[PDB]
Formats: structure tokens, sequence, C-alpha cells
């Protein structure tokens, strides 16, 4: 446990934090003029969010390993005398978040002199990559360098063995691809969007702008990074190990997420234009989207968890030697991950005809925290059946 | 140590405090009329503040006394297996600001509907109240019975032998007498000074009144309340003693106070009238205030402390075995305690010519704050003397 002050910090971070939201809250109900846009605000500060909610999650996975004898830094090859328990991640998620509070309290208000309120945004990122790649030893210094040559280890070509953390971090983007979007969108409107010379220009002056829209395939390139990554790392575990099944099924689960993105981006480009086949393109669409999350669904259930196996009859569905205490559970997460892995059939449906403007936008970021927490429910039974069925065939007996 | 959600728990509130803090500063900063009168607010919530004040100091107390090995619960005759570390303090000391702060921004701001603001002030400390006397089996339902058992045995008459605790509690009233002055205020103000029918009478409906003023003796009466137990309670172990020296002197010290504050009530309500000896009864009073501070001095560095010792030539003016680990601390202290214990000099003599209107009380409000620090500066050595000297009589050899 940790010895007496981490706790008291976790405890002092989650107390601001709770408060600050609140403010936050109140202040945007009641200070905020109604006037001019507020898109670009909730667009550029909806990465930072769902980060901050990645890793507070990302905590108590942590505990629930620790908690049921999962024996993961066995699994993840770390070093067994040090390690970050919960309360560390709890730690710097607080932090983060007070950060993030504070950022985006200050563009509300923007009590401050002539200097303008564009600022806010742009430092508090500054702050949370001048805080990972800081040199110095200090403030969790043994895990910043670690996270960072696994990030550059997975970032980068096939030239490296996979390991189980690669697989794991690269599958993790797979679910978070809103934070390089929600980057690149900051990126994109700070370059030739937002006139310097207006004090407050951050939040624009009416009440549109190519900044979004897919026009030059940049948003839809970057849209599918990460699949990228897995797709790669798959095609070079099947060449290193010449086994077909797994690792070309894997590869072509994630080959359906190029064909949707494509599809889609197409379809919403030639609806501007007016082509001939907008129809076409909408229905193609629709296709690869289903079978993809089909291709998807099966695979977090019988390779992916392991759940309907063939013995272990009295588990009802189950493996044969379950881990965790209650029985319950598994079954909820099973209907909720295949609830969660659709999640794309409400958001367009309810788009059937323009209820209101920026029909869009909100369904977009409310589905984004609950893609968040698919994964963080995922991990739970992925690190499980790896625990004792080595279904990846990382380690080797 | 406390487990693991008792640190947690102290955390938690203690940053939620300090962010209510600085939006009460805020708030009183900006969102304040400064039209009508604001001082029955200050003199009201005076009371919370400085006993939420004492509770936090208390903790502290608690935590040197442990880590001294001073074995402060054989002193005060308590369960030895069960008793109350400073994180529990700390955490009742938090919830009650929390409580606090959280009443007092109700009033600024006041967002409600018809319902008055004079409600809070009110609600808050009946709130303390009934956290206090709860009958139920929760929330330190063990502590609050002792508390309760030794409050009646020391607000009573001698009829009750003297034992450490009571002369204790007794003592630490003694330095706490803002309190009762500051709840009979609010008593006697919401009995003929606040208008209901207007419902925003907690402020004054202009930018004075009989509530404040030496005008029947109440003020002045329960001015010393505590000083009286003291004495009385001096007087009784002579009674069951029939040592003259330490409790006679003792009840000496203590009536000085009812000189000193008889005097000052009766020059201060004569300067009204406009009587003769106004020069007279102002002379006299400073004479009574000097040698009670001198008598209490004294008495807070030999027989309390135990300084000034004939013998232990090497400490330098300290006794033989001392056991705070730095000895420069009781230097200061001493410093200390011959300021704070004069602290009503600067005051009249800061109060030499009209330089602004409520110039009493503004003196007043800031010195109430340090008297309780002296009080907590004087138990880490009390105690410690207690417990290598035997200074008291209280345990029988
Ligand atoms: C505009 C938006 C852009 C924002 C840019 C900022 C980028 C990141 C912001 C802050 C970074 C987060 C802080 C770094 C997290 C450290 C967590 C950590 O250390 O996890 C490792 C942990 C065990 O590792 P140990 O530290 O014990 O290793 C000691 C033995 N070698 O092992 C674990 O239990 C696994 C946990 C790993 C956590 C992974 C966090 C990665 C999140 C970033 C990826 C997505 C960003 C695009
Ligand atoms: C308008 C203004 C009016 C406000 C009215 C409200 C009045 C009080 C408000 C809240 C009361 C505070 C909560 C009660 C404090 C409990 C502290 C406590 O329990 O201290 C006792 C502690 C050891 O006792 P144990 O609980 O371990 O006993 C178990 C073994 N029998 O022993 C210790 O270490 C000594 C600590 C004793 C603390 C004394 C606190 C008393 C403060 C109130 C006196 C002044 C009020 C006028
Ligand atoms: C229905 C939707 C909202 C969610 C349903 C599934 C969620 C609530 C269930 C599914 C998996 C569950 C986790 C499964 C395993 C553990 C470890 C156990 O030792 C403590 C409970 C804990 C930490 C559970 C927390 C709640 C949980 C996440
Ligand atoms: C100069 C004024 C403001 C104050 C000077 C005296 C104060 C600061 C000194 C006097 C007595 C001191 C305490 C004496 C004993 C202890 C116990 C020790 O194990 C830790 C420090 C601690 C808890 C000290 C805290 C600071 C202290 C209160």
């Amino acid at each position: 446990p940790a010895p007496a002050w981490t706790t008291f910090r976790v405890g002092l971070f989650c107390g601001i934090f709770i408060v600050l939201n609140i403010t936050l809250v109140l202040a945007a109900v009641f200070k905020l003029e109604t006037d001019r846009s507020i898109w670009p605000l909730i667009r550029i500060y909806r990465g930072g969010f769902l980060l901050i909610e990645f890793l507070f999650l990302l905590g108590i996975n942590t505990y629930g390993w620790r908690q049921a004898g999962v024996n993961h830094v066995l699994i993840f090859e770390l070093n067994p005398r040090s390690n970050l328990s919960h309360q560390h991640l709890f730690e710097i998620a607080g932090f983060l978040g007070i950060l993030w509070c504070l950022s985006l309290l200050a563009c509300f208000f923007a009590p401050i002199s002539v200097i303008p309120t564009y600022v806010y945004p742009l430092a508090l990122y500054g702050f949370m990559v001048f805080f990972l790649i800081n040199p110095t030893k200090t403030f969790y210094y043994k895990s910043r360098f670690w996270l960072l040559k696994l990030l550059f280890r997975v970032f980068t070509a096939p030239f490296h063995k996979v390991g189980f953390a690669d697989f794991w971090l690269a599958d993790q983007l797979n679910s978070l691809s809103v934070i390089l979007m929600d980057l690149e969108y900051m990126i994109c409107f700070y370059s030739l969007e937002l006139k310097w010379d207006e004090s407050k220009g951050l939040l624009p002056n009416n009440s549109s702008g190519i900044c979004h829209k897919y026009t030059y395939g940049v948003r839809a390139i970057v849209q599918c990074i990460p699949a990228w990554l897995r797709f790669i790392q798959c095609l070079r575990r099947y060449r290193d190990t010449k086994r077909a099944f797994p690792h070309l099924v894997n590869a072509g689960k994630y080959s359906t997420t190029f064909f949707m993105v494509t599809f889609a981006a197409l379809y919403s480009t030639h609806k501007e234009r007016g082509h001939s086949d907008t129809m076409v393109f909408f229905y193609l669409w629709i296709v690869f989207y289903i079978i993809s999350s089909c291709y998807t669904l099966i695979w977090d259930l019988k390779m992916d968890w392991g759940l309907f196996d063939k013995n272990a009859g009295e588990n009802t569905f189950l493996r044969e030697e379950i881990v965790y205490p209650q029985k319950a559970y598994y079954y909820c997460a099973i209907i909720e991950d295949v609830i969660l892995r659709f999640a794309w059939t409400i958001q367009i449906s309810i788009t059937s005809t323009t209820l209101l403007p920026h029909s869009g936008d909100i369904i977009a970021t409310v589905f984004a925290p609950l893609e968040v927490f698919r994964r963080f429910v995922w991990n739970f039974f992925r690190l499980e059946n790896e625990h004792l069925n080595n279904c990846g065939e990382f380690r080797a007996v």
C-alpha cells in the first residue's frame, strides 16, 4: 500500500476536481453569452477530457487485476520490485484533471489583461507534453521512460518484434482515436481559421468554415492511424511465426475499418457536389460498417475473451475456470459489449431527419466516452483470459 | 495508522475546503453590494471559524504528543485500545469547515426562492448541535459521549472531583471565550434586531443598534464564564487537598480576569453618559489588565511549563530532561508566549485616535484567531511537563 501521502494526494486532487467541475457547470449555464459559436471549444477540450477519463479507468483496471490474482506484472514484462499501483494512476489523473478544469474555466470568465483567450487551450496541452518528456528524474521518471520506449516501438514500422505490451497499447489506441482527430482539429483550426488580431477569436466571430468536414482526406486518413498499426503488427507476427489463421484473420478484422472509413468519407464528400450515386455510397458504407461490426463483435467473445466455449456446460457459456468472484458480471458485459460495439446505429438513426443544427456533433461527442468505457470493460477479461489460457502465444511455455 | 479510507477522506475534505475558501474570497471581493452594513455576518460566523480552527490545531497537537512518547492516553484516563488519532480530528474539522464554507457562501449569492437569507446562519449551528448530541451509534458515537460527559462535569458546580480532563477542558475554554460571546451576540441579534418581514435583513437595512455594546452587563457577565469555572475548580481542589499554595495562587490568577473585565465594562459604559471620572475608570482598567497579564505570563512559564528552573544550566533556562527534538523551539515559544499574552497592548494602542469607523471590531476579530493559536502552543509543553514532572498532582504515585 502507498505509505501515507499518496492516498492523501489522491483524495486532495479528487476533492478539488469535483467542486471545480461543479463551478464549470454553473459558469457554463450562467456566464456564457449564447451569441457567438461554441463548438470549437468543445472539439478542442474533448480530447483532454476523454484522456483523463481513460487514465482514471485504467487505475480501476489495475486494482481489479491486483485483487484477483491475475499476475499482470509478469504478463506485461515489468520490473517485479517496482511498479505503479492504482493510487499513482489515480493521482496523475487527478492532477491532469485539475489542470484541464482550470484551463477550461480560464476561457469562460477570461479574467486577464489584454492577452487573448486562445492561449489556455494551447498551454494546457503544452504542459501535457512537457510533463511526459521531462528529462529530469522527477514526477515518475521510471514510468514515463518505459511509456515512451513502448510508444516509440508501437508507433513505428514492423521492424520490431511484437510483445504483449506492444499489442496491448496498439489496441488501446484503436478505441481512442478521438484524441488524434481532436488534435488534428486543433492544429488545422489554429492554422487557417483563427484571426489572431481579435482577442476573443477562440469563440468564432459569429453565431462554420472549412475545418471539420472531410475535404482533403486528412481527417479521413488520420481516422485510422491505429488500425494501420494493428494491421501491420498482425502481418509482422504472421511473417515471423508463419501460422496463418489467428494473425491473418486478425488483419482481416482491421481491414474492414479501412473500408468503412473510406466509404463513409467518400459518401460525405460526394454529397456536397450532389453527384449521381449518393444513394449508392450511402448504401455501401452502411454495408461495411455492418460487417465490420460483426467481424469485431465475434472476435471480442470468441478469441479475445473466449466465453462461448464448447465445454464448461455448468458455467453456461463461459470458460471452465473463471477468476472474477461473481459470475453475473460476465453476462452484463456481453450484453454491454453487444450494444456499445454497435454504437453507430443509434446516432445515424437519431439523425434520420434535421431535428436540429449541429446534429452530427452532439451525438459524436456523447458517444466517445462510452467508446472509451467499452475499452475499460474489455481489459478485465482480455488480461484474465491471457492469465490462464495464453490465447495470445506471447509467453513461450 | 488509519487503514485506507480515513486518510482519503482527510484529503478529500482538505481539498474541497481550499477551493471553497478561494471561491468565498472572490465572491466577497466581487459580488457584495458595499451599500448596507456587513458586520453582523462577520460577528456571527467568527465563532464557527475559530472553532473549526481550534479542532484543526488540536489534531496537530495529538500528532505531536504521539510522535514524542508523551503517553497522553494514560494522562487523560482514556481507553487504551480505542482512541482518536489525528486523522479523525482532521476529518471532523474538514467536514465542519466544508459545512461552514457552504453556509457562508449561501448568504453572499443567496441563490434561492422567496425563503430569506437569515436561515443559513441558524441551520448551520443547528447541525453543529444535532451532530454533537446524536443518540444513534454513528459518526464517532464513542467520542461524543465522553465529550458530553466531560462537558457536563466541567460546566457544573464543584460537586465533582477534579481530574486532568476536567481541568484541561476548563482551561481550554478560558482561551476560547469568543464563541460564547459571539453566540450570545447571535441570540440577542435574532431576538430584537432582525425584522423578519424583510427577506434580506441578515444584512441591516442601512449603511448600529443596541446589540453589541455593554448595556445591561449580559455581555460583560458572559465575558467570563470560563474564568468562573476555573476559579471554582481551584477552590474545590483546595477544599479537598488543603494545600494552599498552588490552588490558591491559581484562583488568584483568575480573579484578575473578573477585575479587568468589570473595570473595562464600567469604563466603556460610563463613557456614554459622560460621567466625571471617565479618566479614572480608563486608568484603573489599564492597571488591572497590566497586572493580570503578568499574573498569567509568569504562571505560564514557572508552574505550567516549568522552564526557568534553578538547575539544568546546560539547557540554558530549560528543564533538565526535555522531550522535543530541537531545543530552539522552546525559545521561540517563550518569545511568542510573551507577545501573544499581551495582545491587548497593540489593539488599544492601535485605537489611540479615530483612524476609521468600526475600529474596535476589526482588531477584535483579527486577534481572536491568534489567541486560539497561543492555546495550541500552550498544550505542547503543558502535557509534556505533565508527562515527566507530575506538576499537577493528578496522578497518585
Ligand atoms: C491533445 C491531446 C494530446 C495529449 C498529449 C499527452 C499525452 C499523454 C499525456 C500524459 C501521459 C500520461 C502520463 C504517463 C502515464 C504513465 C503511466 C505508466 O507509467 O504506466 C505504466 C504502468 C507500469 O509501468 P511502471 O511505470 O511501473 O514501470 C516501472 C517498471 N519499469 O503500466 C500500466 O499499468 C499500463 C498503463 C499505461 C498507461 C498508458 C497511458 C498512455 C496514454 C497515452 C496514449 C494516448 C495518447 C495519444
Ligand atoms: C455558535 C457556536 C456553537 C457551536 C456548537 C457546537 C459545539 C461543538 C461542535 C462540534 C463538536 C466537536 C465534535 C466533538 C469533538 C470530538 C473530539 C473527541 O472525541 O475528542 C476526544 C479525544 C479522545 O476521546 P475518544 O473519543 O478516543 O474516547 C474513546 C475512549 N473513550 O480526546 C482528545 O484528544 C481531546 C480532544 C477534545 C476536543 C474537544 C473539543 C471540544 C470543543 C467544544 C468546546 C467549545 C464549544 C463551546
Ligand atoms: C451495464 C454497463 C453500464 C456496465 C456493466 C458491466 C460493468 C458495470 C461491470 C462489468 C465488469 C465489472 C468488473 C468486473 C470485475 C471486477 C473486479 C472485482 O474484483 C471487483 C469488481 C469489478 C471491478 C467489476 C466492476 C464493474 C464491471 C465493470
Ligand atoms: C513564532 C510563532 C509564529 C510560532 C513559533 C512557535 C511554533 C511555530 C513552534 C513552537 C512549538 C513547535 C512545535 C513543537 C513540537 C513539535 C513536535 C515535533 O515532533 C514536531 C514539530 C512540532 C509540532 C512543533 C511545531 C511548530 C511549533 C508550534
